């Protein structure tokens, strides 16, 4: 009987959580926009910030030649553009380079919050979250230069992340955690990581 | 470059916005937390059950068998943000009478204050080894031969030494602040989810 009540109260919490996120989005959207314009003026800001971010959340998924592509990353943006603020849109923008084709210099991936999937899950949302789905983002690599190719001897690539959908039965992955890390840690804290790299 | 100067300016805007956001969070959730607490107090052993169900590596690992005996009598846990700076956190443990705590130590309230200067020596340690909080020792009176926090040789490690932590020592090698933040930002807001999970696994 008290479990009933507890259940109802928890629904308001969930409701309040989404409202808070909505306010966050409205509040920080102009700031991120302002910050974006300055950061674009700072050469190699993003590859530096990525490298300085916690190893076990990011760099561990990044190979030397992955880093070579990422050295040409001139912009990183994260948006919460939809009615559900839990949807996250991540944008990578590269300058022309030896690895990517010009048609693939602007890479956008959308992660949608999936109520059905989130309810279905039993795992701790901070440990192994199971809530997001996405569509494949195609990348065309220049000849000889495809880092995501599935052949023997080829280093595992950061860039396979872009093909992730979250639609399989797979509680054993890191792609959703990476998305959340980029959205909720790397992007907001990017200047702090960059600043740390600079001190030595 | 001039660019790095602008970045510093913007960062300050972010920190202000982040504090403003938190104040909104406090006004929005405080009434919900009060209502929830009322209902939790009539669910027997809610808190020790939610604690046991919390991630092992965040809480359980610091709790000894004897610690768990004390925690079995935890009837209320509250977290507040009562100061002008919403980053200050006040954590309240309320126990029923038991064989460990003198009756004058059944209401244990620990205040963590956000330290501006401490935070900016450790700016990139945001979620891995935060170093931003300071606190006052919380005195606990234990019944005779029941002081789990004794520093006698051979004495098993105890969760309850957490209450004496201050964060004013030169010590970047700690778990006490991370425990504070886990309690304030994970255990307390997600307690029901933790309790529910424990109940589906019986
Ligand atoms: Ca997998
Ligand atoms: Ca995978
Ligand atoms: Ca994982
Ligand atoms: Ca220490
Ligand atoms: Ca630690």
């Amino acid at each position: 009987t008290s479990l009933d009540e507890v259940a109802d109260i928890e629904l308001e919490f969930e409701k309040a959580d989404v409202e808070l996120l909505k306010h966050q989005v409205e509040l920080f959207n102009p700031l991120y926009e302002k910050r974006a314009m300055v950061l674009r003026k700072i050469p190699k800001f993003w590859p530096i910030a990525i490298e300085a971010a916690p190893s076990d959340e990011l760099s561990v998924y990044i190979s030397p030649e992955d880093a070579n592509v990422l050295e040409h990353l001139i912009d990183l943006r994260v948006y919460r553009p939809n009615e559900d603020p839990r949807d996250i849109k991540i944008v990578f923008e590269f300058e022309a380079n030896e690895y990517l084709e010009s048609n693939s210099l602007y890479l956008m991936k959308l992660f949608r919050y999936s109520s059905q999937k989130a309810e279905a899950s039993s795992s701790n949302i901070n440990k192994e979250p199971s809530q997001l789905i996405s569509e494949k983002v195609n990348i065309e690599w220049k000849k000889n230069k495809d880092l995501t190719r599935q052949t023997k001897g080829t280093a595992p690539s950061f860039f396979t992340w872009f093909s992730w959908t979250g639609k399989e039965n797979d509680i054993f992955e890191d792609e959703e955690e990476l998305a959340i890390f980029i959205a909720e840690d790397l992007y907001p804290n990017a200047v702090k990581y960059f600043t740390d790299a600079l001190q030595e």
